[PDB]
């Protein structure tokens, strides 16, 4: 019943997105992005959930986490089972698929979450592709003189594009209604693909802000009892 949505920075067009454990790049308006909309509700009596692997969490600056305002999930096979508070903000689970399930119960959640936002790392979000209802992509792309950084991380993009497609037509009105975005929507064409969401730049890079949505799907079994 929440939406699942898997949100993630790449850089184009491999869909790079670490190096070493660490962030390739460092861009304050992508991180702004990503605060404001991991953070922000439409209903302020809710908040999101982050879920993300043990090795993302561990990259965060210890003064950053858990993140603020947000519940988070760490994912760890050496945790106990599915859902454990374990502090104040910070909910451990040996499971992704398990603590999905526990995080969608009504009766646990008191219908006070509002998205869940899967926020890394590569391996986290290569098992994401069959669990998001959407994806939210910062598409990096490297000005004409900018070195493009070495990446050992990278975002299925095959399963990616199989599974939804580019919706980001709607991208401003699925974020929470008290974002404010720089750009407006456009249309680029960069080594040979079709970039379209809203554009930023910062030090080197240009970078749009996109959604992706499954694709319709036929009709070809309903369970019943
Ligand atoms: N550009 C971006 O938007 C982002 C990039 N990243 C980057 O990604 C990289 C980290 O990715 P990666 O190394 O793949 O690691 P992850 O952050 O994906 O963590 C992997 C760890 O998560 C645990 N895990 C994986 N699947 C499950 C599961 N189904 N259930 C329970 N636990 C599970 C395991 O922990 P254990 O070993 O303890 O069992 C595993 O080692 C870094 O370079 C980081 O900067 C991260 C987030 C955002
Ligand atoms: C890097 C910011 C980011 N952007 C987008 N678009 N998606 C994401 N999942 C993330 C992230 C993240 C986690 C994170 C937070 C942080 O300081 C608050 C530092 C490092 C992070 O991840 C490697």
């Amino acid at each position: 019943k929440v939406p699942v949505v898997g949100i993630v920075a790449a850089l184009l067009p491999e869909m790079g997105i670490g190096f070493q454990g660490n962030l390739p790049w460092r861009l304050a308006k992508e991180m702004k992005y990503f605060r404001e909309v991991t953070t922000l509700t439409n209903d302020n009596s809710k908040q999101n959930v982050v879920i993300m692997g043990r090795k993302t969490w561990e990259s965060i600056p210890q003064k950053f986490r858990p993140l603020p305002k947000r519940i988070n999930v760490v994912v760890s096979r050496s945790f106990d089972g599915e859902l454990r508070k374990v502090e104040d903000g910070i909910y451990h689970s040996n499971s992704l698929r398990n603590c999905l399930t526990a995080l969608q119960s009504s009766l646990a959640n008191e219908n006070k979450i509002e998205r869940i936002y899967i926020i890394g790392g590569g391996e986290i979000y290569r098992q994401s592709m069959d669990l998001a209802d959407h994806w939210l992509i910062t598409k990096i792309m490297p000005l004409p003189e900018t070195t493009i950084p070495q990446m050992d991380t990278f975002l299925q993009k095959q399963e990616l594009e199989q599974r939804f497609y580019d919706n980001s037509d709607k991208l401003v009105d699925f974020l929470p209604s008290s974002i404010q975005l720089e750009g407006r929507l456009t249309s680029q064409e960069w080594n040979g693909e079709l970039v379209k969401g809203l554009p930023v730049q910062e030090k080197g890079y240009q970078f749009y802000f996109t959604l992706y949505t499954k694709k319709l799907e036929h009709h070809h079994h309903h369970h019943h009892h």
